[PDB]
């Protein structure tokens, strides 16, 4: 992940 915590799937 790293990123993905600013990042996330969202929508």
């Amino acid at each position: 992940i790293d990123y993905w915590l600013a990042h996330k799937a969202l929508a």
